């Protein structure tokens, strides 16, 4: 059968669904989807900004279809995401001259964002990313609009809140780069901290955004040891490979023309080479093999998309590149990587 009955005895396996997959108006994909996978995360359809105007007025026709779709082919649904930083109006934060509105004025706005979008789905989304991405790259805490004007208790609240409008929801904090070392030991001891003061939080999201080399598979490992050591169960919650040549450690001359398009920089037009899918199926391979060897330790494995069409690495951080992150390719067929996967279970050994 799929990836979600080979890895049953391990972790939920998930993919995020943009709101065209998640209409069910695609029968191959519906099908596809129902096979592979028995979790689902909206791709964007449950962020503040996408949600709601930057009047504050809502319109839920496609978190709606989600959730119908979800509880159509019944599915594990992760709410994604009530705050964070991106996707979301100044508006919220903000009066029109620029200036920030009081902490009790922003305090007001995220207890009705949370009641209500927490609270419309209540027992429908078995979980929550409640807070997305608090941490900045330079290790401090990420200086968004939400900490300017909250400090911390934009977290705290954020979590209590939640908990609140659905106590049987599976509470997460959820992050990129917390693979590595330095953002990994900044956000165990941001969730230390919230934990000793009474923060309901039930599991750690590792957004698994990875390169095709970087990180490794220790650094993975450590970071999936220290998020269990706080009690939490731990969620791979964003997971693709990007195939495609890195601006991320460029000259300091190029540090603005990195995000532009550039030819060499997008060398795969054509389709991904036999040499690279190999690479790419030893990739996935080797963290596959680590999530099984931590499977006591892991609750879920989500795909951030099903096929390579969908992929936001398609255009971020270089507008109109192809890249070929996830299991399934354009034509929807399964690769290299993905039976690779399959046999990593059908041939376990045990007693
Ligand atoms: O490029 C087309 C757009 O890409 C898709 O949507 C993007 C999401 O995948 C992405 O999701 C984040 C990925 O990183 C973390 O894991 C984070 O937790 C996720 O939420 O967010 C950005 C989305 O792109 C925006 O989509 C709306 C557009 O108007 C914006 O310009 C984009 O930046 C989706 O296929 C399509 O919207
Ligand atoms: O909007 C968010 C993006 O900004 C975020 O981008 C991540 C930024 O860091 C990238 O990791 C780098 C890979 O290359 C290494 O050499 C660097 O040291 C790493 O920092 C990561 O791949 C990007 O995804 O992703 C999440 C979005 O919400
Ligand atoms: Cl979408
Ligand atoms: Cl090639
Ligand atoms: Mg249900």
């Amino acid at each position: 059968t799929g990836l979600k009955s080979a890895y049953k005895d391990n972790f939920l396996i998930g993919a995020a669904l943009n709101a065209t997959i998640a209409s069910g108006a695609d029968e191959r994909l519906n099908t596809l989807i129902a096979k592979e996978f028995n979790s689902i995360t909206p791709e964007n359809c449950m962020k503040w900004g996408v949600l709601r105007d930057a009047q504050g007025q809502w319109n839920w026709k496609d978190a709606d279809a989600f959730v119908a779709f979800g509880t159509k082919h019944n599915l594990h649904m992760v709410g994604h995401t009530l705050v964070w930083h991106s996707q979301i109006h100044d508006e919220v934060f903000k009066n029109a001259d620029g200036s920030y509105i009081s902490k009790a004025a922003l305090q007001k706005k995220m207890e009705e964002h949370i009641t209500t979008l927490a609270g419309r789905y209540k027992g429908k989304l078995a979980a929550w990313d409640v807070v997305n991405e608090a941490v900045g790259d330079d290790l401090k805490m990420r200086d968004s609009h939400w900490y300017k004007i909250m400090g911390d208790d934009f977290i705290y609240n954020a979590f209590t809140l939640a908990n609140e409008v659905d106590p049987k929801a599976h509470l997460m904090y959820n992050d990129y780069n917390i693979e590595r070392t330095g953002k990994r030991e900044a956000t165990v001891e941001m969730i230390e901290r919230l934990q000793k003061r009474g923060m309901p939080i039930h599991g750690l999201g590792i957004q698994g955004h990875l390169g095709i080399d970087t990180p490794p598979i220790a650094e993975i490992e450590k970071s999936i040891i220290a998020f269990a050591k706080l009690g939490l169960r731990v969620h791979f919650t964003s997971l693709d490979v990007d195939v495609l040549p890195s601006v991320w450690e460029l000259p300091v001359a190029e540090v603005s023309t990195r995000f532009e398009y550039k030819p060499e920089r997008d060398p795969y037009t054509k389709g991904l080479p036999q040499e690279m899918q190999d690479k790419l199926a030893k990739r996935y391979e080797d963290l596959f093999k680590l999530f099984i060897k931590h499977s006591d330790k892991i609750d879920r494995a989500t795909f951030w998309g099903v096929s390579d069409d969908a992929s936001w690495l398609n255009g971020f951080p270089i507008p109109g590149r192809t890249n070929y992150p996830l299991l399934f390719d354009r034509k929807l067929q399964p690769k290299d990587a993905y039976f690779r996967l399959l046999d990593l279970k059908r041939l376990e050994h045990h007693h």
